[PDB]
């Protein structure tokens, strides 16, 4: 398809799930050949792996003093819509976690695109490759469409669960809200995170039961969840990806070692 970026300015704000601070966001169009970035006090981001500096949790870009943390949910709505060439502004610390789930970026980004003039230079999984840390894996293929199936092992009510994500099904991970299980959050929390986290934003859960209210918004939605994240992290490849992608137990640290990976071996296509 065709590089896209915004028609307008967007903007979007609210509490960070990690910093539990109020930032602002403005999303502005950029040229062809410009590819994702943030900005921050003057200093502008890449949305490339490179950039990364924390992936507990989170994944958190850095460059010359500036930090912004959890930029999974943003990045994955823009790589779902082929958004190829935008500069997302931070005042803050962190992007809004806003419902837990990409749904209102990806209604407001939706709305408001503008096809530009080039077509995108996919990055293509040309051959298959795995990576595996402590019992998880990635395993990523050649394929035509961008295919992402991610399989859970969860220690309580939820047991075994997997998804798979293919091509014009992207409202069926976009909704999907962030996850955590009760006996964990107090180690989060001592370890400086977590401070935004509430049931408004992300589905608590027991060894037995659902903490929020309103429940699930699928019965698979964690690992939905964990597709939509994966798919974020594939972004700072910086081009949105072909490759049928399988994930076993996988977090940010395993979905970015696989990216560093990926992007070695075609450095000299794609720095071209
Ligand atoms: C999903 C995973 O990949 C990951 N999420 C987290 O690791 C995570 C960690 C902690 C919290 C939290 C919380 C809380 C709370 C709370 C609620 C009610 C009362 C008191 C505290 C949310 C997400 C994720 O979505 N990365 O993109
Ligand atoms: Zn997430």
């Amino acid at each position: 398809g065709l590089e896209k970026t915004v028609k307008e300015k967007l903007s979007f704000e609210g509490v960070g799930i990690h910093t539990g601070e109020y930032s602002k966001l403005i999303i502005h169009p950029e040229k062809e050949g410009t590819g994702i970035r943030f900005f921050k006090n003057g200093v502008y981001i890449p949305a490339r792996h490179e950039f990364v500096v924390h992936t507990n949790h989170s994944t958190d870009l850095g460059f010359k003093g500036q930090r912004i943390k959890t930029v999974e949910h943003i990045l994955s709505v823009l790589h779902l819509l082929e958004i190829t060439n935008v500069t997302i502004e931070v005042i803050g610390n962190e992007i809004p976690i806003l419902d837990g789930s990409g749904w209102e970026f990806y209604e407001a980004i939706r709305k408001n695109i503008l096809n530009q003039n080039r077509e995108i230079d996919y990055f293509v999984v040309e051959e298959p490759i795995i990576v595996e840390d402590e019992g998880r894996l990635i395993k990523a293929e050649p394929s035509d469409t961008l295919e992402v199936t991610y399989e859970g092992e969860f220690k309580n009510f939820l047991g075994r669960q997997k998804f798979t994500f293919v091509e014009g099904n992207e409202e069926e991970i976009v909704l999907a809200r962030t996850f955590a299980f009760d006996w964990e959050i107090e180690h989060i929390k001592k370890v400086g995170l977590g401070k935004g986290g509430s049931l408004k934003n992300t589905l608590v859960l027991g060894k037995d039961k659902v903490y929020n209210p309103e429940g699930l918004r699928y019965e698979n939605e964690p690992v939905r969840h964990k597709v939509f994240d994966l798919i974020g992290d594939l972004y700072l490849l910086g081009s949105p990806v072909k490759g049928k992608f399988y994930s076993f137990r996988g977090g940010h640290s395993l979905n970015v070692k696989l990216v560093k990976e990926l992007a070695k071996k075609q450095k000299l296509t794609r720095d071209l």
